[PDB]
């Protein structure tokens, strides 16, 4: 199906009273005018409609487009995330089960993994992003394979059909985190793996309002992932923020396309500024990584890294206080130009004392241009 | 502790721009001035504010007034029901823990418990709602007792403080699911509880519409909670949504005296009846579990169930079928009256075929008795 | 029909995918499957459903549940106290007429008719609220009586029926201001007033968030209000906000009875308190209005005001800054606990610098009047 | 004025917590813990804060964001574009007063003008959409021009410097509707019009959902616009709305750009097209308006018109049924496709039983021109 038709038309043909907005159904219940039929929805695994831990009519149209924008079979949306993660995880995983974990996983999904591996007989093997080390950690014993592509703060690409065709010869499954790229610029689904989550909180919502995670898959998966993990902890989205995702969406190629033309031009300025060592932009072709990045992704988003000149947490402190127009917050993918040094959190590798990460918003690359110029002439060289 | 105070103008003080509504902070992020600033919130546990999967101003406020009226040191607001119990449930319980946990909890607390079993080396006693059998269940391995009291569907009592005095003896936590009660007419943390837990889905909230969860207790078990299981499986409740139960927290009292003078007269009524077996209601004065019912509870709410004289399942869908007043739906805690019979549940128990639950709203309950009084006239006398 | 009826089921029955909850219909327009029934929507004046500047199903089942708390035919929803107000002036009132308007009703429906006075030739008698001297005030060219009662910071209560029966036999039109009693405790279209309005900001949403008005009578009057000045003017009440008005009105019953058990003990309180002249609160038995008060209402809100002892507007600063549990703001008809001194006010009266106005919320009536008395005793005898 | 700042930054340095995206103050009131604060309060035009009927902090962040893109002044949001046009006339207009209107007006624009003429001493001349015409118009009485251009439903575009320069050398003011180009493709202020109007349901929130407008000009304007008619007459904007307004405003450059595209590509098809009489979109190079609109906007939005070759209701009926995407529905503004024939209104003229009015969205335009195109072909050719 067409971008357009999905974003614009899909699922909106018959609306309640015929709204051309669709209805808040800020409900917790549905009533039943026959005991045949309350039965059945307190039977099946989910009937339309009973009880907002369930489906939900306004939630359910936005879950049935992105779906289809990551041509899944079925979706759900989800509170956050993590809550898309860790579901994901649960619903693939008992005990003594193994796992291989891309080791520039975002923090939580590690710190998940690590929890499981605390409190019960699970197995991480954490590894590079690279296929070859990836296939290399599998054993009898995994049963999971959880991918990021491009990684979180240093934005590394995976060959993920390598991934995916060891996996699928061994029924290990796959679960891929697509929140960089959106489903605009990547598609994982169509490169073999079996479960492909977002953060909707990022550019999917592209708001900076709405927290929100979204699971998305084949019937049998995701009709498992609803009765068991859902059902049972519970990560219910307000269909208030099902209404402010299905609005943020109409906008949602317009602004990846703007992140994307944005986000050329800062990352080329950044490549050839002498007080930037490197700079971490999959979707630029002088990127090192192009050439793998663009046969799995048709764009890039407006998230990148770059490292200085130094192993001073003193000078990249210099350098960030130093912009006036990026703003110092965590999260992107909205509108917002916003700046993190790696070396604010507690747990930064040593090695990314320099790692800054940007998010490029919608508006005038040049005004970015012109605040990272100021800001890098006031450090010394 | 006073419910007036925490309703009405607890955490109130100063409020941004000296709006009366707090405001709705319906942000995922917050912009630092200072690196150093930025760094501490990345660093510690609980900076206010960085990140919505976080503490939020407007949802910080009405977790400190639930936490005020549980008498807890601390709560969480989270997505659900089923969120606050299922991350409490997962901070007690590790590989090798047993739990007790009470067979008439909520369906989908043990469908919980059950799904651990399954997938993990967590061993679980299901008991009846009978202190001395929770008690008994304890074994060496026992590092959880989750209790509800009243119970789903049967509406029973439990002797909580028999249960947490055997507990605090083997240092075995407890966790309870005081949604039935709410806050204003069981404070199970005086009885002993280390956490409690709501679905403020339902009196909490109170209007049907919003679904969320509570989770309070001690300062040390909310900081682990919050910093281990709420951050990494991200229950967040909307901030919108907070500021929802922010308003319908007000007239929680008001809402909550209302249901128990409602339910009072319908009790009565269904008790009084010569086609009603009998009725779950245990804050009746003439119910069997009044004196242990009232010696934990300063009141009862709306819901309440009670028996036909039958063992046919057909005859209890004529007598739902004939109620005009009462609405078939599953959920309770509103204005609504609602009406589930238990045997439309696929998992209902053969003895509770005749179980019938009905949530009492905020109305006149004479049309409730009405309508109850009609529907029993149309169905046949049981055979002697 | 009983008010737990209209509170709790009244146009209930029936709702989009038989959610408990009416869902919210935040949309500006409405499909329509055929040429013939666009037309019928363009042509008729009011279509369920083609535009948010016509009727809403959100809004509209408010509108329906006021109307028969009002035991008016109809009633429309708009964006605050007062554009009902105002629009219901304007439907009443062209150029050449007389209107007599009660000179202690709330201080911009009186600037709004100085505004069409100074503006057209349009003439306004102010009286005080005495149905004497509103009846003598009628001309041949009035046209319109505006009534208020009780009246705003005095609290007077007008003989309502006295005015109607007067006005009812010259064929002079009505509004009456009902916000203070609520429709709990006065319904005016039962006294023969044609058109109520209400500030929904007040008691009705009850929550002091929503700004709302409602306007509500005849059939023919509404008919008329929302074809035109509806339609021309626009005031417009956000659906979210119909939803929240609902929401609210569950408990108005519930919270009108709170309030007047309260606003008795604080009346009882300050009738006797040596600081204070005199209290107006006409619903307190002991008040000199209650008899007329009693035939007119079923019970008092908990709005009241109160006299000290004197003309100093410093003695009454003193006063009300040192209260701690009531709030110095305006606005009331919530849980708030509320405090505004006339003197406050640019165009105070100058007999009314020593009037206070209190609003007497939903919780512990001794916590209120302990803060008053710990005040008053702040004060000089 | 650059838009980009406007849209992404201005007014946002400082925000209530450091919250990135502004708080909802869903308020009515506002404390004071000073007596003297509180009396400043209630004596000032606009105390920032008092009241809901008053300036709220939400609200007026985002019309200091409209106003910036008018490049005016002030600006005051209202709840609907009716209530922007409403009072901006109410404003300019007394007993005695008269006004020239365009013809082309919107219907409700129009429809109070004659309100306004049947209830007091008003008097109002109606003129086709011709500079020359409006200012021949003008008598001694005159106080108000009333513009809008484009025009409804024909998109008519009017020599606006022309009007301006005569009203200003009489002290005649000026109102225009700029809702069709959006601040992003128009700025009247620049070509001397008084008083700017939007309706923000339409292209500003962008979403099909909001209903506001927008009063946007001077200070002097603007502040008596706010003491006198928005307090009087109180069509206060939810500021939940408000910021679902601020919410759109982010994409609105992004969304015109893509409207202005798509409608290159529709008006192309349609003017070539053998069965369509004509086309009225002034921003296509080839429009006959192309060389006074393009000295006046700088792009045109998705709303367009044309005419089929028929005087027959009943042909038209046939084409608007046959069309399969564009859905037939009011308002425009939005990534919705719509279409309404003129004729469908009850007061349609009878030259335009033939105008068929569509909005062009935001999606792929060769679907559109599919959809028209198959239609076209559905109807026969006209007589000759």
């Amino acid at each position: 199906m067409n971008t357009d038709d999905i974003l614009f038309s899909y699922g909106e043909e018959d609306i309640p009273l015929k709204a051309l907005s669709f209805p808040i159904f800020e409900t917790t219940n549905f009533y039943f005018d026959s005991f045949d039929e309350m039965s059945k929805a307190l039977r099946n695994g989910d009937y339309e409609f009973v009880y907002k831990r369930g489906s939900n009519p306004t939630t359910r149209l936005v879950e049935k487009k992105l779906a289809a924008l990551e041509e899944c079979e079925d979706a759900r949306l989800v509170a956050s995330g993590m809550s898309a993660i860790s579901l994901s995880i649960l619903h693939f995983l008992s005990s003594g089960d193994h796992v291989v974990c891309v080791d520039e996983a975002y923090s939580w999904a590690k710190k998940f993994f690590n929890y499981l591996s605390k409190k019960f007989d699970i197995e991480v093997s954490y590894v590079p992003p690279d296929a070859e080390r990836i296939v290399e950690a599998i054993t009898k014993k995994t049963k999971l394979i959880y991918l990021e592509s491009p990684t979180s703060m240093r934005m590394k690409v995976i060959d993920i059909r390598k991934v995916t065709e060891a996996a699928g010869e061994l029924k290990i499954k796959t679960v891929i985190d697509n929140t960089w790229a959106s489903p605009i610029f990547q598609k994982p689904k169509l490169l073999g793996v079996d479960v492909v989550v977002h953060s909707a909180t990022k550019y999917i919502s592209g708001h900076g309002d709405v927290m929100a995670g979204v699971i998305a898959g084949d019937v049998e998966d995701m009709k498992n992932i609803f009765v068991d993990e859902y059902k049972n902890i519970g990560p219910v989205l307000s269909p208030i923020e099902a209404w402010l995702i299905l609005r943020g969406l109409r906008t949602l190629e317009l602004r990846m396309k703007k992140h994307y033309e944005n986000a050329l031009v800062v990352s080329d300025f950044l490549m050839d500024h002498p007080k930037v060592l490197e700079v971490n932009y999959p979707m630029n072709p002088r990127s090192p990584q192009y050439e793998l990045a663009s046969s799995q992704m048709s764009g890039g988003s407006g998230l990148m890294s770059f490292r200085l000149k130094t192993d001073s947490a003193e000078k990249v402190k210099e350098f960030v206080e130093s912009l006036r127009v990026f703003r110092m917050a965590v999260s992107w993918g909205s509108h917002e130009n916003l700046v993190v040094p790696r070396v604010a959190y507690g747990d930064c590798p040593k090695k990314d004392v320099n790692l800054i990460r940007i998010h490029v918003g919608l508006g005038d690359p040049e005004k970015l241009v012109e605040d990272l110029d100021q800001a890098l002439k006031k450090i010394a060289a």
